[PDB]
């Protein structure tokens, strides 16, 4: 089996992207953030808070003659950015793009944090990292991927990210049509649940490519480059006029500027990130001040391959016995 989705950005900026998924019987499409840095997939619920939903739809399960309560299962998870979300579980058919699967658990969510309820274009998560991170007690669960895996032609999926654009989610074959050149592929730990990677090295706009290791993850649902405070210090200063601010949150730049592309090392291979992808534009309506699309990942714990980065890139989620990440220009 194969399967094969669009998705959207659910903005000007390409803050995240939104894919739609086809849940219960009969269905219900909800509008969902594919997150290969998690491993849950959570909606918007007939059970979630009322004063915690606006304007997202919600997946019913009473509605649903497929949905069965995962009894005495809860789940509760908590993103690098501070949001959070929990609630109980029901398995249902899920489909994503013709692909389906019995049995899914769909984590209902009864409480969400307030950057969900902020957002009504995203009605929950699904997650793609691996299945050890996944928040479901006292029974863990298994992803839509790995639930999928062994029904695919091949154990893989592809992101295919649009700037400013959409883009498309393939599960269980790579579209030798959507990438130019060749796939390179990588090694991927497992260690901390997540497709975490070793690049080899970077460029700021033409300049000399600096060899240097940098191990990362290749994740979906964070929007921005999250890179080693060197790095970025290094990219930055490429920018006149660009500065950290502690009151903003990070490294802004004059609107005014022309950005250098970034370039990162996969194996031999070089990935371009064009200027105009680091832009995130103002900071607040109308200001001059424009927000950057790398910033250094020194109070997170790990360096993270975001939206900026991957969409650049036609990549590949080997998800085989011994997993592996592959990266083409496109
Ligand atoms: C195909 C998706 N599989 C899972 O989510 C299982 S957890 C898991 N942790 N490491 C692995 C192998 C891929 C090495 O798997
Ligand atoms: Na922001």
């Amino acid at each position: 089996s194969t399967g094969s989705a669009t998705t959207t950005p659910i903005d000007s900026l390409d803050d995240a992207y939104i894919t739609p998924v086809q849940i219960g019987t009969p269905a219900q499409t909800l509008n969902l953030d594919f997150d290969t840095g998690s491993s849950d997939l959570w909606v918007f619920s007939s059970e979630t808070t009322a004063s915690e939903v606006d304007g997202q739809t919600i997946y019913t399960p009473s509605k649903s003659t497929t949905a069965k309560l995962l009894s005495g299962a809860t789940w509760s998870i908590s993103y690098g950015d501070g949001s959070s979300s929990s609630g109980d579980v029901y398995t249902d058919t899920v489909s994503v793009g013709g692909l389906t699967v019995t049995g899914q658990a769909v984590e209902s969510a009864k409480k969400v944090s307030s950057s969900f309820t902020e957002d009504s274009t995203i009605d929950g998560l699904l997650g793609l990292a691996f299945s050890t991170l996944n928040t479901v007690s006292p029974t863990q669960q298994k992803t839509f991927f790995d639930n999928a895996k062994a029904s695919l032609d091949s154990p893989v999926f592809t992101a295919d990210l649009g700037y400013h654009a959409p883009g498309t989610y393939n599960f269980g074959f790579i579209d030798t049509t959507a990438y130019t050149g060749s796939i390179t592929y990588t090694a991927v730990s497992t260690k901390q649940g997540f497709w975490e990677w070793t690049s080899t090295g970077y460029a700021v706009g033409s300049g000399t490519f600096k060899s240097t290791s940098i191990d990362g993850i290749a994740d979906t649902g964070t929007t921005l480059l999250y890179l080693p405070a060197t790095v970025v210090s290094a990219y930055w200063a490429q920018v006149s006029g660009a500065k950290s601010s502690s009151s903003v949150g990070g490294y802004v730049f004059p609107c005014s500027a022309t950005l250098p592309s970034f370039t990162f090392g996969v194996g031999s291979a070089r990935i371009v990130i064009p200027g105009d992808y680091i832009d995130f534009g103002p900071i607040s309506t109308g200001s001059s001040s424009c927000f950057g699309g790398i910033q250094s990942s020194a109070g997170i714990g790990i360096n993270i391959f975001g939206d900026v980065a991957l969409k650049a890139a036609f990549v590949v989620f080997n998800g085989a016995t011994t997993p592996t990440l592959g990266f083409a220009s496109k």
